[PDB]
């Protein structure tokens, strides 16, 4: 194998802070989520539902700092309430479409 390392100095990208979790019980709720990421800086937690307003098994998490989320990525494909969760980075676009909300810069 072989590969080069060509990167640039850029500021923390939201994509990181914004991750998605697929594979949660039908009863899983804002609370249950905590149990998983209980101990890290939690800012907000988005949960997707279906027509029957039921937690199928997909949501998004937004952490203030990245150093925190980085940990969640390590808890990907873990055991949760007899259900496998899929922790993977997300894109601002998804966060919006899904039904999120953030304050750009509340100015007078």
């Amino acid at each position: 194998g072989s590969s080069g390392s060509s990167g640039k100095p850029l500021p923390i990208n939201p994509d990181d802070l914004y991750v998605s979790v697929h594979g949660m019980p039908f009863s899983a709720m804002e609370n249950d989520v905590r149990d998983f990421f209980h101990g890290l800086r939690v800012d907000a937690v988005h949960l997707l539902k279906d027509h029957v307003g039921r937690n199928n098994g997909n949501g998004l998490v937004k952490f203030l700092s990245p150093q925190d989320t980085f940990e969640a990525l390590k808890r990907n494909r873990m055991l949760m309430i007899q259900r496998y969760v899929e922790v993977s980075p997300a894109t601002e676009r998804q966060w919006v479409a899904a039904g999120g909300h953030i304050t750009s810069g509340p100015s007078s």
